[PDB]
C-alpha cells in the first residue's frame, strides 16, 4: 500500500517568507496510461473540513490563490507558498489517490513564527 | 461539482449506543460502468490526520472494527457504529471521490453525551 512521509513535521515562517513542504510517497503514484500523478494536497483549519488545493501534482483548484504551487513526479513532490500570508496559516497534507487506502502524509502545520 | 452535506452536525451518544451519520451528494456518486460508489469515509481524531473507514460506501478498511458498516446508494448515504465505545469519538468525514474537487463533507462531532 502507498504510504506517505511529509517533511518537516512543523514549519513556524515570517509574513511574506517563502515555504515549501515535501511529501514522499513509499512508491510511486505516477499512472502510466495516464501520466498523472494522483497526488492532491489539503489545507485543513482548525475546526473545518480538509480543502482541495491542488489534484494531479499541479493542477490549482478554482479559487485557490497563485501563491500556492504544487511539483514533482514519482514519489516526490512539493507545495510551495510563495509568500505566506495570515490567511495560510493551517495544517497542509499530501494524499495519494491511487490505491487505498488513500493515506494522508502526516501533515505540517505552518504557522507564524513570532 | 458534487457537494456534501451531513447530518447531524454534532452528535453526543451514550457509551455502547448507537450512532448514525446521513450523507447526502448533491449529484450521484455511483459509477455506470463500474456501480461502484465512490463515497469514503474518514474518521479524524484531534491532531492527526484522516483514516480511510471505508471505500466504495459498504466496504471496510482492513483494521477498521466490524462495529462500523457504511451503507447507501446513489445520493444518500449512512455510517452506522453499532456501539460507540470510547476510541470512536473523533469526526467524521463522508467524502466523494467522483470528481474534483473530492469534496469533503462538513463532518459530524462524535462525543461521549456526559
Amino acid at each position: 500500500d502507498i504510504v506517505m512521509t511529509q517533511s518537516p513535521d512543523s514549519l513556524a515562517v515570517s509574513l511574506g517568507e517563502r515555504a515549501t513542504i515535501n511529501c514522499k510517497s513509499s512508491q510511486s503514484v505516477l499512472y502510466s496510461s495516464n501520466s498523472k500523478n494522483y497526488l492532491a494536497w489539503y489545507q485543513q483549519k482548525p475546526g473545518q473540513p480538509p480543502k482541495l488545493l491542488i489534484y494531479w501534482a499541479s493542477t490549482r483548484e478554482s479559487g485557490v490563490p497563485d501563491r500556492f504551487s504544487g511539483s514533482g513526479s514519482g514519489t516526490d513532490f512539493t507545495l510551495t507558498i510563495s509568500s505566506l500570508q495570515a490567511e495560510d496559516v493551517a495544517v497542509y497534507y499530501c494524499q495519494q489517490y491511487y490505491s487505498t487506502p488513500y493515506s494522508f502524509g502526516q501533515g505540517t502545520k505552518l504557522e507564524i513564527k513570532r
